[PDB]
């Protein structure tokens, strides 16, 4: 504060005397007979946000500050023109933009109920007409129903008119002005196509097949969503070449790669000939690597050529000469030995080529040797571990690229758009625990809760994990008649969803509770209170018991259940063996875990315990997978238990004690245990190798691959140019000729560190962060009003507007913040300085005493630094298992949220700034610049539509700080080269295209939450079958009378549908791969495209040269 | 109809529009740029309304007919002879208040230096020229014949009608009997005593009383369920008589 | 049914701010379903009654107040009309 | 009663074997005066309740 502190204690007297608004309290303060009081209103309306009849609610304190400052600051040669000019002029306070074009203190806070969403429901309105009806008061919702019908029926009469059809015909040419077209909403799915006139014959296109009747028509999921991606892509690339256009004829000194894409897909529509091709000529120089030639491409360096004249530009994430040129010069470490896997092939082969009869014995049996092709001598027995686990891997990763189409359509349903008093983070795990909930209900009332599209996701998850239990019940189902089953348990029914339990919450109980035994306690009795309920449970533990103790008593059952519930409560309440820590470990130095299948243990006879439980399916789903994957090939292959597996290998090397003469990395590669670390990488590689074939065996998908992985590229290096211009660090650190020296490096390490150490401790769980969260808050200023009535911990309109009005784009900025002051904490620690400390900041965050000495005394223990200059933690699976962790994370937590993101107006910002202050201030402020402008505006004014300005603002954020960190690792790698090599490894490593590169590879496009390792991972089964052969032609064999083109969703994944599938590649999984890959950044509608181009055209590119 | 609108006296409704949906509106006491203009009208064969939330908005436009044609009455037979006008201004003015979030320009704040009185924790202070009404704490003027007036529930209970005092109308509940019944030395009583009532002494620094459910817990969550039937039982019965 | 049944429920409200009054209270967050979505005449069944909400917000305020003032302030003008009309023709006392 | 926490409480409803919908059972006096003054005698009331009774047994299965 230190401030004001009177204007505060009057303002909160007038409002508990009752003052509404902005009138009253100045009337008050001033008459209107004296003075004025009209110039003296317009000033404070404009300075605050709030109109003058408008009412208030002087209890929140972004109504309260915000008020108070703006009151006590208005309480307190020159002949020709100039002593005019400047002794006419008035100061006045600062804008508001925030409050002026949104105006976010008029949204009320009401919860739907179900009949006021079904009537919605039944209306018949488009997911893109809500942002009218939201915010409002439950008197006015016909109104709003019929406002938005009206502004439906216009939009339809103007599309009918034809007015947005002008995009068909291309931009190169004649066509449309790029600067100067706006699109129409709701033709999503009408069925559009490029065709350009420029680069073809009019008999080969004949004419058009007259237009739709635009009240019939629909379109499939990613068959017709590629070809109107790339209408999207053509406007931005035509854009672009407009305004770089301009600033070079302007200032007196984007044109290839546009041209080049409209002609692919121009040939590529009415099958003509391909006018983008430079074939290799002879005499030329050409190179290889990793088996694929090119050569060079004269008058533009950094792209490159393949064998049939296709160019590709250097930030393509298929281009070979930077994958060499990484590998070899700039990151050694990361080398493609590193991120190499061969597959089972190569380690079969070497493993056959042994002359001990014991491992050969088993040898024989573990993999498939490639000396059949109807020559084999032997193996006809049936199926080997290789066949069940090609087949099971092979079927999963449809399953996964199923799933994600699934979910994303259940996002747009009436429920989600329209609540904006909770973060846009948490609704995968909204969906997720819902749905899980429902499915192990046996009653029903539960399932006639969901929302029309859950049921499909309930379909899938119920259908697969039905299919795997029957598998692990029988083994014997593959080919070999000896072996047993491995299930648990398997004398009555039901489904099984994997139990994970966390330890944050467990903590916090503890702390409450007191001790262990007070958990304990409250386990046993929420587990008993179900068999003295429901029948069914009795009945399953009688059984149980009965055929467990030969002895029957009828006095023994108070006796027996209660000593069997004891011993499953103590071992959830006294280890941590079922945590998500030891289940989920990231990497293993051998083989240490393969005697006990923890994920089975925690099935149970019984039926709050659900709060200990974590709903993240996302990332729990593989790794369940994969474990029961390779468990399954071993029993049904070899007919013996992992653990005879396991200990088959020290009885072996037992007698390797002479030194006579790979089982063991056969059995690490199959359980799923290796290291899998970048493996993004690889799964770009693989395509990169095999894109040859697929070029020969079909056509269609390679010019679409082709055009969806040029229009990222361009994407990122229009990015990276703006960026420059933009931001000062950005240009600071990216203009650099030589070795950077003494102070500098010490920062640039702390940005480093910060990362990792945020990365370490951050909660797993939604629960805990609202709780902690919830805590600072009342470290400062509550009332008991606020713990009854509403309140809730679901908290988002207690922050400031700037998250209600845009919530995706301001998590990056926050996490960018939390980062910058761990370190900084620690960095005070550890050397007693006190450049950068203040100790205001325990105040603000609500640290008490204990706290703050507890936080320091474990930082001194655990952390050391060096006279280098780089940190280093001595123990990492101990520290973040500790109370004070949550406390040191809460505080860094709070003090950059209450610092950087509150106080807004650039005067409103008080002792010192580090190296991420100045950069998330800059990007802050170029989003306010962004938001000013003309077009955010109108597009507003026009429709009421606040969802697409986050989408259109998030990715540039994602850019941008991914390529902050290259840069940073770029310099703190450069510095220890002693000689004059630093100069040319410089010049290599800081061009434009190579951040581009970096910078598009990197962050998170991804797929989403599941990852490119997932979605794109099975293409390697090609690869995989090429190999085989190579190392009377294989009697090709027919598909079954269903030819596999007919496969009704939901019932492919039963125990039927894994059984008798087709396990072969088509095209169909490369256009649905790749079109998952990159489906956020090149969506399916142009308004994205015309908001960042709109902006960029306002704000300005570097121009290079 | 308080300003321009309709006449009182002549006005006779139409019957069939009880679900399409209005409210009320007047445009004397708003700014036209608070409350823009209307949404066009309804098309009148979709529409449809809810139990309560969107009948409260027309069993007012009902009251404030009856309100004006009261006025008017009374104004003409006292214009007549030589010698129901406050109650409605203050009604139209709240409801439009209301309905778009502006200013409330009903109230009449508390100065400095009035005398204020106060009976079972609430405070008030009375109003000059209209005797039997009463002010609240932040300016909201209730009639003498209100069911909630402070007033007139104290000058009963002290002078017209002491027999029906408020001791024998008292009710505390379960929390002050169980707070005294705590309050003893006999380990007998105290046995029993730990397990009928739920003590104040936790917020999470309870001694005891973690092993479940007391009577009181159980007594609480059945009478809480219960009145919600009985508010849904009537309105289900009601509809059924037509 | 009578005022003492339909707006006898506020009574909570009540009981539970003495409690406490005579770190703060960990505070819970409310199930998966909001409690907003509860299809009539399955929200009283056996599972109904064990998995629901007991905290008083604005809806029960409005409902029961209506519900109290039913038969004397209907949602429908004519009877104002006929009521008015009456007393027009009949007059009334004007005191003074 | 075990639903709500406490493992040692017995069930208090006489009868419980079978299966069926309860509702509560209150009988009138004036209806009672009328037919004993009708009939004569309270034994005539307590023959017509029996035989009545009896007929449903001898009627129905279950």
């Amino acid at each position: 504060e230190s401030g004001v502190r009177a204007l505060g204690k009057n303002l909160l007297s007038y409002g508990r005397q009752g003052y509404d608004s902005i009138e009253k309290i100045i009337n008050r303060w001033a008459p209107p007979n004296e003075n004025d009081t009209k110039a003296y209103i317009d000033s404070v309306v404009a300075a605050t946000g709030i109109p003058a009849t408008q009412s208030l609610d002087l209890s929140n304190q972004d109504t309260l500050s915000a008020l108070a400052q703006a009151i006590s600051f208005h309480e307190t040669v020159k002949n020709s023109m100039v002593g005019v000019a400047i002794r006419a002029g008035q100061t006045e306070d600062s804008l508001d933009v925030i409050g002026d074009v949104f105006n976010p203190t008029r949204w009320n806070n009401h919860k739907w109920t179900r009949e006021e969403l079904d009537q919605i429901r039944n209306a018949g309105v488009l997911p893109q007409y809500y942002g009218v009806i939201t915010g409002g008061s439950p008197q006015n919702l016909t109104e709003l129903i019929n406002l938005a019908l009206e502004n439906q029926k216009l939009d339809q009469e103007k599309a009918k008119a034809g007015t947005g059809a002008q995009l068909a015909a291309g931009v190169i040419g004649a066509g449309v002005d790029p600067l100067t077209y706006v699109p129409i909403a709701g033709q999503v799915g009408k069925g559009g196509k490029l065709v350009n006139k420029m680069f073809t014959v009019a008999a080969q296109s004949g004419a058009l097949a007259g237009v739709s009747e635009m009240a019939r028509t629909s379109v499939a999921g990613g068959d017709a969503h590629v070809a109107e991606a790339i209408l999207g892509g053509a406007l931005f690339g035509g854009g672009m070449t407009a305004i770089a256009d301009g600033l070079g004829r302007a200032l007196g000194r984007f044109a290839g790669p546009a041209t080049r894409l409209e002609a692919r897909e121009t040939a590529r529509n009415v099958d003509g000939q391909d006018l983008s091709r430079l074939p290799i000529q002879e005499g030329e120089q050409t190179f290889s690597h990793q088996g694929v030639k090119f050569a060079d491409v004269p008058n533009e360096p950094g792209s490159v050529r393949l064998e049939d004249g296709s160019i590709l530009i250097g930030e393509n994430p298929l281009n070979p000469k930077t994958r060499q040129v990484f590998d070899e010069v700039i990151e050694p470490e990361r080398a493609a030995a590193g991120v190499n896997l061969g597959g089972l092939t190569e380690i079969g082969l070497k493993l056959l080529r042994s002359e001990n009869p014991e491992i050969r014995g088993v040898a024989a049996d573990l993999v498939r040797s490639p000396t059949g092709m109807q020559s084999g001598a032997s193996g006809k027995i049936g199926t080997t571990a290789s066949d069940v686990f090609e087949r099971l891997r092979a079927v999963d990763h449809r399953f996964y690229n199923d799933i994600d189409d699934a979910v994303t359509e259940a996002l747009k349903d009436p429920y989600f758009q329209t609540a904006f008093w909770r973060d846009s983070g948490a609704f995968r795990q909204d969906i997720y625990q819902r749905v899980s909930m429902a499915i192990e209900d046996g009653s029903g009332n539960l399932k006639a809760e969901l929302t029309p599209g859950e049921l499909k996701v309930y379909d899938l998850l119920k259908n697969q994990f039905d299919a795997k239990r029957e598998m692990m019940e029988n083994p014997a189902m593959f080919g070999r008649p000896d072996a047993q089953s491995i299930f648990p348990g398997s004398r009555f029914k039901g489904t099984y969803v994997p139990h994970v339990y966390s330890s944050q919450m467990k903590e916090l109980y503890i702390k409450e509770l007191g001790s262990p035994e007070a958990l304990q306690e409250a386990i046993k009795k929420s587990w008993l209170t179900s068999y003295a309920s429901r029948p069914e449970v009795k009945k399953r533990v009688d059984e149980a018991l009965l055929e467990a103790d030969p002895t029957l008593t009828p006095e023994g059952l108070a006796a027996a259940v209660d000593k069997y519930a004891n011993d499953k409560a103590y071992g959830i309440s006294h280890t941590e063996q079922f945590e998500r820590s030891s289940v989920m470990e990231e990497n293993i130095n051998g083989l240490v875990g393969l005697e006990n299948n923890s994920f089975l243990e925690a099935r149970n006879l019984f039926d709050s315990v659900n709060n200990l439980r974590e709903w993240d399916m996302d990332k729990i789903v593989p790794a369940y997978n994969r474990r029961v994957n390779g468990d399954i090939a071993i029993m049904a292959g070899t007919g013996k238990t992992t653990k005879e597996m396991k200990d088959l290998v020290e009885t072996l090397m037992n007698k390797a004690g002479d030194d006579g003469k790979t089982l063991r990395d056969t059995l690490k590669i199959l359980t799923g245990r290796a290291r899998r670390d970048g493996a993004d990488d690889a799964a770009f590689a693989t395509v990169m190798r095999t894109m040859t074939d697929l070029a020969f065996f079909a056509k269609n998908a390679y010019m679409g691959v082709q055009n969806l992985t040029e229009i990222g590229g361009m994407l990122a290096r229009g990015n990276v140019r703006a960026m420059l211009h933009g931001v000062p660090m950005f240009r600071d650190l990216a203009f650099r000729n030589k070795k950077v020296g003494a102070s500098e490096i010490k920062d640039l390490h702390n940005v480093i560190f910060g990362k990792e150490l945020d990365d370490s401790i951050r909660p797993s769980k939604q629960d805990v962060i609202d709780r902690l969260r919830s805590y600072s808050d009342l470290g400062r200023g509550a009332a008991t009003a606020l713990g009854t009535a509403k309140y809730y911990t679901g908290e988002l309109a207690v922050r400031s507007p700037f998250t209600k009005v845009l919530n995706g784009t301001t998590n990056y900025l926050l996490d960018a913040g939390r980062q910058g002051f761990l370190s900084d904490i620690v960095e005070h620690s550890l050397t007693g300085s006190k450049r950068r400390f203040d100790d205001r900041w325990l105040k603000t965050a609500g640290i008490s005493d204990e706290q703050w000495k507890g936080i320091k005394s474990l930082i001194r223990e655990s952390v050391t630094r060096g006279p280098d200059g780089k940190y280093t933690i001595k123990d990492k699976k101990a520290f973040s298992q500790d109370q004070r962790a949550m406390d040191l994370w809460r505080m860094g937590d709070t003090i950059a949220d209450e610092t950087l993101l509150r106080p807004h107006k650039l005067s409103n910002m008080d002792k010192a700034y580090g190296p991420i202050a100045k950069t998330v201030l800059q990007f802050k402020n170029f989003v306010i610049k962004s938001i000013n402008g003309r077009t955010m505006r109108t597009f507003y004014n026009a429709t009421k539509n606040n969802r697409a300005m986050d989408a259109a603002l998030s990715t540039v954020m994602s850019m941008g700080l991914a390529g902050m960190y290259y840069m940073a690792q770029a310099h703190i790698k450069a510095y220890a080269m002693q000689d004059g090599r630093d100069r040319e490894y410089l010049k290599q490593a800081l061009n434009p295209t190579m951040i581009g590169y970096a910078a598009l590879s990197r962050s998170s496009h991804l797929g989403g939450p599941l990852g490119v390792a997932n979605i794109l991972g099975g293409i390697a089964g090609y690869e995989d079958t090429k190999m085989l052969r190579s190392s009377v032609g294989n009697f090709l064999e027919q598909v079954p009378a269903f030819g596999y083109a007919a496969n009704v969703g939901a019932t492919a994944y039963n125990l039927a549908g894994y059984l008798k599938a087709d396990t072969r590649v088509n095209e169909r999984d490369y256009m649905t791969g790749m079109y998952n890959t990159f489906r956020e950044l090149v969506p399916n509608d142009p308004i994205t495209q015309k908001l960042l181009l709109g902006t960029f055209e306002e704000q300005g590119i570097h121009i290079k040269d």
